[PDB]
């Protein structure tokens, strides 16, 4: 049931100094960070990540947003991590996100793009594609978190 | 003036899930993360980092400790960042660290090595050496944090 999903702490979150708070939510949930790095995505890489939206009118503004400042890309590993992280993220537009979720607690204001604090892979297929896009195998690790032994099935 | 210093969130902090808590303390202080990545330090790199202790009896334990699991290395930028981060870290041995500091609030137990949650450059000279050891220029960025404009 263990899966890996990709999260991007977007420019709005980095600029607002929310990197730590976001990471803590994943850590306290029990999710494991197996890869992470601060990078500054250029347009070419951004367009590859959002390739499915290439033909849509909001594409340009989305690329402008994700490349505005450096971001933190990270890979989270855990039981049903893909759907669990999406749930933790909350509704796409922060105004609709429930209190308690990352977007619900930290997001609201928007620019030309719907700034929503973080990106979370929408499926296992997308996660695999996205993780391969941003990380090299040597940048992903297998190691124990403190309580891993407790769950030895 | 503005300085850059190196911080390593050590294996004990990573294993205990304290990465976010630690980073938040730097962010709320006003410090800017200009570089960061999770890496698993190899013995040779660890020995370069701790080169000053190569001839000491506690050297091996230090290497075993810092390479036990992946760590998060990051570069913090800000006014007098080197001394400020050292102050935030607290006493070397967590048992002696004051409440309110990172080591004071999160560290205590030790192994063969004095596990102390994080590493913080001890001087501007050490900071420059350490930053170059773990980061390439292309991995460090210049960008605005939300309130940067306020201090103009």
């Amino acid at each position: 049931e263990t899966e890996r999903t990709l999260v991007i702490i977007k420019p709005d979150a980095v600029v607002r100094g929310l990197i730590g708070e976001i990471i803590s939510r994943f850590e306290k949930k029990g999710l494991k960070i197996v890869g992470m790095k601060m990078i500054w995505i250029d347009r070419e890489l951004a367009e590859k990540h959002y390739e499915e939206h290439r033909e849509k009118p909001f594409f340009k503004a989305l690329i402008d947003y994700i490349t505005k400042t450096p971001v933190v890309v990270m890979v989270l590993e855990g039981r049903y991590a893909v759907e669990v992280v999406r749930k933790m993220a909350g509704a796409t537009d922060p105004k609709d996100a429930a209190p308690g979720t990352i977007r619900g607690d930290f997001g609201l204001e928007v620019s030309d793009a719907i700034c929503n604090v973080i990106h979370a892979s929408d499926s296992k297929e997308s996660a695999e594609r996205e993780i391969s896009l941003f990380f090299k195998p040597e940048e992903l690790f297998e190691y124990p978190r403190a309580a891993d032994w407790f769950y030895k099935k």
